[PDB]
């Protein structure tokens, strides 16, 4: 589809009223020109199917509750692009301004939701553990950043190697979160997780044992579900980052913050330029410090403070 480049504006997920760029040809679509390669945003229709139809709109209001999660999922694939663009001078996930294709409204009370290795997909929750997970930003951006993940450095999806890829799209859809400055926090899925409950979500990285998470390796998790423990080791490299940034003591260790952003860069660099894909967390430690070294020095607080984090997560 081909046409004129409109602004139209829905309410979201939550009720937020925001605007998008889309596309009018008779009607108006989930079709945004200033991205890159373009966003575009379907309609699955409870089948699927991918993706569905190419978001149609009669008059370029997405008020509709039906509309909210392509609201959501169209505009945080454009607020998470921007933010890597902006901020990593990164086009798309793959950098090369690769689009981005989002189909909401998948299968009926799914879940979940996932970047399919070409797509982003969104199930609509069941209404009691979820609700249309394009709602939460973070997750948006997690997911998105696996994508970024797998055009980089390939980490797999088992053990370390796959606590680290998680950890990394917890971080990143973290920073988009900041980035997009509306309820920041450093826990993930808040916004879309059981909805009856207030102050939960699915993981906390400044206290992951409030979840159950590991925040010390000692205390990793060993078993085989999900995956050799990816969601749930990830809680080390979390209280990590989060230390990085934010500072604390942790077990007794004391990190110095050094800031979101530089955070943000140690980690953007250390995984485009550093992890294998069977990178393990020691070898996530020495990225870490190796990407900090070259941003501010061997010398660098920065530096210190990157060892000072994973000196207190047992991860050496
Ligand atoms: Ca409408
Ligand atoms: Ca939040
Ligand atoms: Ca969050
Ligand atoms: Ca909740
Ligand atoms: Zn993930
Ligand atoms: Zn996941
Ligand atoms: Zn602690």
């Amino acid at each position: 589809i081909t046409g004129t480049s409109t602004v139209g504006v829905g309410r979201g997920v939550l009720g937020d009223q925001k605007n998008i760029n889309t596309t009018y040809s008779t009607y108006y679509y989930l079709q945004d020109n200033t991205r890159g390669d373009g966003i575009f945003t379907y309609d699955a229709k409870y089948r699927t199917t991918l993706p569905g139809s190419l978001w149609a709109d009669a008059d370029n209001q997405f008020f509709a509750s039906y509309d909210a999660p392509a609201v959501d999922a169209h505009y945080y694939a454009g607020v998470t692009y921007d933010y890597y663009k902006n901020v990593h001078n990164r086009l798309s996930y793959d950098g090369n301004n690769a689009a981005i294709r989002s189909s909401v409204h998948y299968s009926q009370g799914y879940n979940n939701a996932f970047w399919n290795g070409s797509e982003m997909v969104y199930g609509d929750g069941d209404g009691q553990t979820f609700i249309p997970l394009s709602g939460g930003i973070d997750v948006v951006a997690h997911e998105l950043t696996h994508a970024v993940t797998d055009y980089t450095a390939g980490l797999i999806y088992q053990n370390e190697s796959g606590a680290i890829n998680e950890a990394i799209s917890d971080i990143f859809g973290t920073l988009v979160e900041f980035y997009a400055n509306k309820n920041p926090d450093w826990e993930i899925g808040e916004d879309v997780y059981t909805p009856g409950i207030s102050g939960d979500s699915l993981r906390s990285m400044s206290d992951p044992a409030k979840y159950g998470d590991p925040d010390h390796y000692s205390k990793r998790y060993t078993g085989t579900q999900d995956n050799g423990g990816v969601h749930i080791n990830s809680g080390i490299i979390n209280k990590a980052a989060y230390l990085i940034s934010q500072g604390g003591t942790h077990y007794g260790v004391s990190v110095v913050g050094i800031g979101r952003d530089k955070l943000g860069k140690i980690f953007y660099r250390a995984l485009t330029q550093y992890l294998t894909p069977t990178s393990n967390f020691s070898q996530l430690r020495a990225a870490a410090v190796q990407s900090a070294t070259d941003l501010y020095g061997s010398t660098s607080q920065e530096v210190a403070s990157v060892k000072q984090a994973f000196d207190a997560v047992g991860v050496k």
